[PDB]
């Protein structure tokens, strides 16, 4: 039949075909001989610091490329100003070696990156972003402001809204602007004397490297870190986020009258700020988004990985659970209040979340109109299914087709 | 080349070099990764007409030949250079050739051993393989399968074993049991396009009712078989009702789960997958072990497409099923999970927890790595449906590629 992978849903027996795989122009990490869709950090995508300036050559095509994307979602390809513009970019890159995107060109490049996200299952929002434009900014005092209003515009007192801010490109041999925490709001991570770790052990060089740079650590498991900016050949800047800006929801379960006391609690913003932004060639190494949790990152994932908050146990014995032996399920039972003491404790403060069954079935919804809009969809099965109940959501049983489209987020290299 | 392998958990790290050693392609290329799709598109085992390629499947055998004399420890020697010589000899003259015994039963534990969806290969060496390729009729394909099933059940002691019938041959047709697996419940399609029993099954159903099978009309009524020899219509033949084992479904608390009329068989016995050895291929190589209860407590009875029975343990247990924040499905599906393992473990049968199942996995990870430098792995099929990250494998990254001796899909025989 077509020459298109085909991609089938298990469940319901329909079939369809990914073409819009074809418009790929960067090679993931399998072939023929070995899969490798596994890995979480494949050496492909990977931004490497790429200092001197790069071949104009190699530059050209991608913002060709990406201007026929441009001109196509506004119906005017092949018109005089798409060959105009086309005109404008090359003899830009040829004076100065690079080139500046338009505002509106920026905003469809943002929305255009989310919407290829194949580890996104809230893109069923994609076309809903507000973009901030910080191609202005030029001082680690002015990021914080940025980024403060961000955070404001954002949580909205949790009526959250998904937004992106981004900060001035990649220039020839200069100095990045860069957010040195992986997320605008972050709990600190303290290494204990026994080895032990007390906070999120996921953050415990973030947290040393706050205190290196001058922070005055405190001793708590919920600890706000402060934000370490970065502005182009200067070295990073502390700034403590204002606490009436940062909303927490404490954790408590609709039944279990003691959960409360156990002194949970997470932050209602996921920020996201160390991925770089991609479009057209050009490379935003600061461009912070945030949407909302869907409920199992935190109560199964920052909650109950091993290698963070590692509640599990705590909770089951709290629930007088058997945890002596696997087939008692005591892990299972515990996850599941976990999850649901998130989702009752986020309802309760009116924040905005979304639990995985929701969540899982909007994106069938999105899978659909993307099938329909442009052919297909990328996207990461081992990501996209849920970490608890997997094969209870729709997601599970639709085959995926994983592939790397531009605008795109990508991970670079961590700045210290 | 050699993929860097990290457990995130941990931090630990390794280095797969075993994938260097695959010869089959997999569906991904460096522009899309297809992993996630279930049944190959081309990687199929197309019809045996005519005899395959000299040239390829005399490479195919040398390569078994060479790994089974590495197996005992007697490469090199007198008997692995006339052995070499043998199926030179054999192929040359009849454009095939035969295994051993011996190779046999070493081929088909490695099939086992390097099957990439499977988490229970720790147990890989334990396999009791029956040699059943001086079978010529559908009755004595009956005769086999009993004895299978009786050894493998073994009074709910269930014990791994395989069965292998006569290879394939070219210009003849297949021997192959028409059923993915020697246990089946019935799946009846009834008045507004309905279904009474296992959905799974609904087409293998009418095969036996048009092949002179008597359907009952119950939910779970155990299947006959269609055992076919080469280009014979297939022939029916109904199991011992003591042969087969099942488990009565009840809850550890939950005093009206019994009230449910659930119940499951204890043996899980795939008959519909090709074993390949050596270029040899076998159509019909039932193999069984033990099932993980998520296989059943979650895949099973929960799937949507399957007895979807989430809904009705929701509401006896007086759950919210107004709205999917209150997790009812999953609250019921742990429930299931936990009804599968007491009661198997109340029958005295065989089976392991998804937890258990996941931790033997990583020590089975952990010894290949040491013994073979790598083991492929599919993520999405390691990790359990249900409590993903709950596992060790969650967390464990996988390379995932084709080594032989395999198993693998094949056509419906229809
Ligand atoms: C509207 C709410 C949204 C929800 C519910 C959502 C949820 C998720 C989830 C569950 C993941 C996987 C998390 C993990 O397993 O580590 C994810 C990944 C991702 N999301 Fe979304 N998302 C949303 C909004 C956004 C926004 C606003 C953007 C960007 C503009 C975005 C970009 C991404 C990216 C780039 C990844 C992949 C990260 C990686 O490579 O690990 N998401 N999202
Ligand atoms: C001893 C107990 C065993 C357990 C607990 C076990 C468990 C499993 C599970 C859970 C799967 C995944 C099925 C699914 O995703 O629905 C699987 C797949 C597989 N197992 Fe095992 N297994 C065991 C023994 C065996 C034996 C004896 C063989 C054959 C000699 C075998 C061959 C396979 C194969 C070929 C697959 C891959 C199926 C595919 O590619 O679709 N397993 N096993
Ligand atoms: N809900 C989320 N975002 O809005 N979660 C989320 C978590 C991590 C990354 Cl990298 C990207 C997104
Ligand atoms: N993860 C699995 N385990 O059985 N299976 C599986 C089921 C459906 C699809 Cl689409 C992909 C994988
Ligand atoms: N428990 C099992 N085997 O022993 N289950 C099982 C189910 C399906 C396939 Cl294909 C292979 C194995
Ligand atoms: N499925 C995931 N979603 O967050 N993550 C994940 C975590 C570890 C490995 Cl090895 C592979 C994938
Ligand atoms: C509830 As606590 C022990
Ligand atoms: C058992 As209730 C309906
Ligand atoms: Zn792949």
């Amino acid at each position: 039949g077509p020459k298109f992978p085909r991609v089938k849903n298990w469940e319901l027996g329909s079939i369809t075909y990914d073409t819009l795989c074809a418009q790929s122009q960067q090679d993931g990490p399998c072939t023929p001989r070995r899969c490798l869709g596994s890995l979480v950090l494949p050496r492909k995508l990977q931004t490497r610091p790429s200092p001197g300036p790069p071949p104009a050559e190699q530059l050209l095509s991608q913002a060709r490329d990406f201007i026929n994307q441009y001109y196509s979602s506004i119906k005017r390809s092949g018109s005089q100003a798409h060959e105009e513009r086309l005109q404008e970019v090359e003899a830009e890159v040829a004076s100065t070696g690079t080139y500046h995107l338009r505002e509106s060109e920026l905003v469809f490049g943002a929305k255009q990156a989310w919407r290829n996200a194949p580890r996104c299952v809230g893109r069923i929002q994609w076309g809903k972003l507000q973009v901030f434009d910080a191609r202005d900014c030029s001082s680690a005092q002015e990021m914080f402001t940025y980024i403060c209003n961000h955070i404001k515009y954002a949580t909205n007192r949790g009526n959250l809204r998904s937004a992106i801010t981004v900060f001035p490109q990649r220039a020839p041999g200069r100095g990045d602007f860069r957010i040195w925490n992986s997320q605008l709001v972050r709990y600190a991570g303290y290494r204990q004397q026994d080895g032990s770790v007390r906070g999120d052990p996921a953050n415990v060089e973030i947290t040393e490297l706050c205190i290196q740079h001058g922070w005055t650590p405190g001793n708590g498991r919920f600890d706000v870190l402060p934000l370490l900016l970065q502005a182009p050949d200067e070295a990073p800047e502390l700034f403590v986020l204002p606490p009436e800006l940062v909303l927490e929801v404490p954790l408590e379960h609709p039944t279990l009258e003691w959960f409360a006391a156990l002194g949970l609690r997470w932050y209602a913003l996921p920020a996201v700020s160390n991925m770089l932004l991609e479009i057209g060639g050009l490379e935003f190494s600061a461009a912070p988004f945030s949407g909302w949790y869907m409920s199992t990152e935190i109560g199964t994932r920052n909650l109950c990985d091993p290698h963070r908050y590692n509640i599990l146990e705590d909770v089951a014995v709290c629930m007088d659970l058997d945890t002596r032996t696997t087939s008692s399920l005591w892990k299972d039972k515990a996850a599941v209040e976990i999850n649901l003491a998130v989702l009752h404790s986020f309802q309760l403060a009116k924040v905005t979340i979304v639990d995985h069954h929701a969540a899982t079935v909007s994106f069938m919804k999105h899978l659909d109109n993307e099938q329909k809009a442009r052919g297909g969809c990328p996207a990461d099965w081992a990501w996209i299914v849920p970490p608890i109940s997997g094969s209870l959501t729709p997601v599970f049983h639709q085959e995926m087709v994983n592939y790397i489209l531009s605008p795109a987020f990508r991970y670079q290299p961590d700045p210290w």
